[PDB]
DNA sequence: CCGACTCGCATCAGC
DNA sequence: GCTGATGCGA
DNA sequence: GTCGG
């Protein structure tokens, strides 16, 4: 927490050059530097201290000097300020809504929660489900409910297949303490990269899961993610738990340690690496690790039999989940 | 300076 | 219908 | 917005 004014704002800023803005690139780079920041271990006393790290640059250093002489930052003290960009930044908190779509709602007058609920009809299924649970999803998740939801999903897999596995990554992975949702990545020997001998390999589980009524609903839905909502069972005469959101990899078996660095993250972190990676002469994704060849084209998988392997072949020592929490 | 900064699903445009 | 782009998300 | 080359 050394330095929480400074990262606060600037992932602020991130936020706003991704909602509003649409800058991406400018969005990546706060968030860089926020991160960067946030791993420093002392109370950054000036801007030029800031830019001695990586990501930060000339511009977010001015920044990091008048935030630190004033407690403020002007250009965010005003687009808190302009309407639209806050209209904007709202509607984005609801799933589904994008930069895009917050901006058309806006331009058709439709910027607050009430004017959401009152025009249900123009939201996709996603958004109306992100507008349902508006209030849930803002709750962040105890690491204790977050074992009885483990406790929940692992034992009804193992009912629909005892060959399924199943692994809870994100942040709860990493070890906190709380997490914003629920990551399970899943595999089956009957789906690999080589063969896919069942179908509904997933669809079962999402349906087990949905009759015993622990998924609630449905945002998105594939042969290989699902993406939805779901509720502890509570006791007799308690409060309802909040509804959570729900995050689903089915991962070929056989590339499961690049399933799970990826599930694991951070973003951050996954960003950073695939990008070392990059400048080393490989590229990485959730499934596997593969050398750029002497014009910039991916070869062949090379071989994985742990996470670590993966740090090896970029130089990069290992780190451990909790680690790597950018 | 200047180019660069992994993928799944839902939806849409075009055919 | 399919294919490719875009939006949104992990 | 940043930065390797
Ligand atoms: N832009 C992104 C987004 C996500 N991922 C991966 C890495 C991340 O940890 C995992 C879960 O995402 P989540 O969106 O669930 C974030 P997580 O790290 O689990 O923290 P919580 O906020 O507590 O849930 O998905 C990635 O590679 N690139
Ligand atoms: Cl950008
Ligand atoms: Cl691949
Ligand atoms: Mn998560
Ligand atoms: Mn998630
Ligand atoms: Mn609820
Ligand atoms: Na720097
Ligand atoms: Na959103």
């Amino acid at each position: 927490t050394l330095n929480g004014g400074i990262t606060d704002m600037l992932t602020e800023l991130a936020n706003f050059e991704k909602n509003v803005s649409q800058a991406i690139h400018k969005y990546n780079a706060y968030r860089k530097a926020a991160s960067v920041i946030a791993k420093y271990p002392h109370k950054i006393k000036s801007g030029a201290e800031a830019k001695k790290l990586p990501g930060v640059g000339t511009k977010i250093a001015e920044k990091i000097d008048e935030f630190l002489a004033t407690g403020k930052l002007r250009k965010l003290e005003k687009i808190r300020q302009d309407d639209t960009s806050s209209s904007i930044n709202f509607l984005t908190r609801v799933s589904g809504i994008g930069p895009s779509a917050a901006r058309k709602f806006v331009d058709e007058g439709i910027k607050t929660l009430e004017d959401l609920r009152k025009n249900e009809d123009k939201l996709n299924h996603h958004q109306r489900i992100g507008l349902k649970y508006f209030g849930d999803f803002e709750k962040r998740i105890p690491r204790e409910e977050m074992l009885q939801m483990q406790d929940i999903v692992l034992n009804e897999v193992k009912k629909v297949d005892s060959e399924y596995i199943a692994t809870v990554c994100g942040s709860f992975r990493r070890g906190a303490e709380s997490s914003g949702d629920m990551d399970v990545l899943l595999t089956h020997p009957s789906f690999t990269s080589e063969s896919t001998k069942q179908p509904k390999l997933l669809h079962q589980v999402v349906e087990q899961l949905q009759k015993v009524h622990f998924i609630t609903d449905t945002l998105s839905k594939g042969e290989t993610k699902f993406m939805g909502v779901c509720q502890l069972p509570s006791k007799n005469d308690e409060k309802e738990y909040p509804h959570r959101r729900i995050d689903i990899r089915l991962i070929p078996k056989d590339q499961y340690y690049c399933g799970v660095l990826y599930f694991t993250g951070s973003d951050i972190f996954n960003k950073n690496m695939r990008a070392h990676a990059l400048e080393k002469g490989f590229t990485i994704n959730e499934y596997t690790i593969r050398p750029l060849g002497v014009t910039g084209v991916a070869g062949e998988p090379l071989p994985v039999d742990s996470e670590k392997d993966i740090f090896d072949y970029i130089q990069w020592k290992y780190r451990e989940p909790k680690d790597r929490s950018e």
